[PDB]
């Protein structure tokens, strides 16, 4: 591989996914929560070179927020917080680009990790009602 | 193109409007919100090197704010407000300039999108009553 | 020279001042609005005036020959019955002024070396526009 | 030796744990603590080139953080609260790094060490119910 | 004229004084001011390689600061505050160095210059009880 | 000598110390206190290519703080807190390296001094149930 | 002369004092002060290469602070407080060096004077009971 696995956070839970493109790194990336249930519960991708969206969980989420990548900005600072456990959850998303651009998304009542860093260029995990399980990819 | 198109975030609903001059970069954009609505309701572009003013959507708002751009000033951070959905409308606007200048228009009370960065060179969405929909567009 | 937007009204004389090596701005507690700008060009000692001094407040900007405006905020009420209520500069070497009200609407000018302002005064500064070099 | 061995704080209880790779470094480290007992309990590590995971403790507590470090990434920052004294226990630590990076696990209500600083190479401890003993291990 | 006079501010009152020597800088100055009035009342200036005091204005304030200035420090700062019309006074000043040093005397709730800058040469106005008037001074 | 004595501050009592060892730098100090007495009661020093312990006063404190210090790793903020008089008692030390890293031991209520800087080498003064006395001792 | 005199603040009170050493510079200053008065009270000086302490003022106060300066660290900042006048005092001494080092003693309650700066070399005034008047001096 010419890629970087974060650890996959949360449960063991929903359908999996895993979203890649062969010489593609992530464009665009949106996050869909609520404030009912303090869940991430929707992720969209977009990737360069590719009008299409790739989408996984059920947007039930009260807030979206959108972060959009330029060509040659990295993620440098990456934080997921989730609920640990076989029946656990992803539930919030700080990131910080290699040009001050940040988003936060969600909530970090329990656990978090900080992910390695770079250019990001895919996400892995499992999805229905929420996000169970959320991993990032980066190039090397 | 050598156009960067940000995603367009809010509602389906108004007019659409797409402001671009070849080659040509905003020189001056007007924000116009309201305290009652906490919404965008109006903006006006000028173009380098044109001296006519492209206006959207009704000028109903209590407040606005102009950003003059320089030839040789770039946007470095960027954030719209809105409320996603069909039935959506862009709230606020927050931008802050290669040399330090910043303006901030309306409310980020739900959604957000940090956009791509550079030098911005139109704009593109729905208007009516409100600013139901912007996306911002920018050079390579 | 570089036209930054005349914001608010339509009333008022109108005047045109064209370095500016000195302004002045004068403004009220009572109605929270510019009523004076005073303008000294460099290698001439005239003072070119506008509106009517009725305010409390004052504040001197004096500028170095090499020093530029960085960054400027003009405070306005907007509309036809429009008024510029105040106005924030900031220099090259760190100088900064800060007049009047900024309650309703705003711009963030162009930058450069100020050149001279351009509006129209009566009572009070209807509308206020910054002119720089290229 | 090629390697510099931070001062074990804590207690002498729980069973010994030494964890180390020759030619490599800790390329994962998780942290489970309570807010029951204001412990840690639990330490997981990962090295480079290895889906090994190391665990010692037991892991009962409702919290955990994970900090991934990147191939040249360092600590620059590094406390571990702990009690003092035989009986004594871990309770909390922050890792700072070479990125800007940081986990903060733990609490730090009774005796603090800010520890040597590198690469971390490895951990060294005793640990059952709780972390009783931990000590970092850095690269020369 | 190798020197630049900053505008005179306060009023028409109080004996003229105008303190400058030719190739002379001030070496150090002197403000004194009262909370019962809430002006400058008194002034001292020494010049390099001159041990004479030149002043002006009543000492009567129950304050007074010095700003002592090496010789190759310069203002890089400079505020007076003033109480404008033909009975008007000076009421306070700050002066920051080319070395970060500052001083700050009396009170600033009317009027304002932010003067001119450079190497400070002398000064010019009139005092009496009060400090009526001053400008500052300057090398080209 | 090619070593710099800092003032001993406290008082006269306890039984003298001093720990340094020819050609070797502190590798490691500890600071043990009281919140019952708010003194310094206890202090440990490791040496550079050293196992060897060195242990001074009565470690009856409840808080106790370790610095470890790199082999190239500087003292550029010092700080020890003390009571002056003959009867006199060391209160609190804190310490800032080349590094960024940090400690703050016991009490600040009394009587301060700011050290000299550099490497550490040594301590010395004297300690019985307290530190009467501390002094540290750089290299030039 | 090869010296700065800043100027001697406070009053005409008390015995006169000259601490100075022909190729030396003070290496160690302390000064005691009471929040009974807020006025210093004593000053001690050393000098480099030189056991001796040079004493001046009654010890009278609750408090002390001593600065001690490396051979390459002069004085950035300095800043006395001090009541003005025939029966005037010094009340405060505030100091910064090269190295970040500072030091606060007494109090700041009327008049202030931020003094030449550069390597401090003596002090010069009188004292008695209290510290009547102070003024430092420096190398050129
Ligand atoms: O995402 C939460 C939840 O979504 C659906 O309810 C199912 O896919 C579950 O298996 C899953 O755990
Ligand atoms: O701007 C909000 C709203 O304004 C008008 O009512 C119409 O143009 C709608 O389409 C639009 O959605
Ligand atoms: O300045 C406000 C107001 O003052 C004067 O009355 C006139 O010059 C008007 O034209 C102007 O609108
Ligand atoms: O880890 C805390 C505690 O847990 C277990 O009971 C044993 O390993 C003890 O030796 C240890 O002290
Ligand atoms: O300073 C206020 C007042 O002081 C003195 O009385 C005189 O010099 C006046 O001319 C002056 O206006
Ligand atoms: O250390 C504080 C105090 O403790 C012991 O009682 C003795 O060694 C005393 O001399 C000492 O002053
Ligand atoms: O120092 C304060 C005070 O102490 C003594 O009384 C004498 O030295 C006085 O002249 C002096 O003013």
């Amino acid at each position: 591989d010419n890629y970087i696995y974060s650890t996959e956070v949360g449960g063991v839970g929903g359908t999996p996914f895993t979203f890649m493109q062969e010489s593609g790194t992530i464009t665009s990336i949106k996050f869909n929560w609520s404030d009912q249930y303090k869940l991430l519960h929707h992720i969209e991708v977009k990737f360069i070179n590719n009008a299409n969206i790739y989408a996984t969980g059920d947007p039930k989420g009260n807030h979206e927020v959108i972060l959009e990548i330029d060509d040659d900005e990295t993620i440098i600072g990456s934080v997921i917080g989730y609920k640990k456990g076989n029946d656990g959850r992803c539930t919030g998303v700080k990131l910080t680009t290699s040009k001050g651009k940040s988003i936060m998304a969600g909530y970090f009542e329990e656990s978090l990790i900080t992910t390695y860093t770079g250019k990001l260029a895919g996400i892995k995990g499992g999805a229905g009602s929420d996000i169970d399980r959320l991993g990032l990819i980066f190039l090397k």
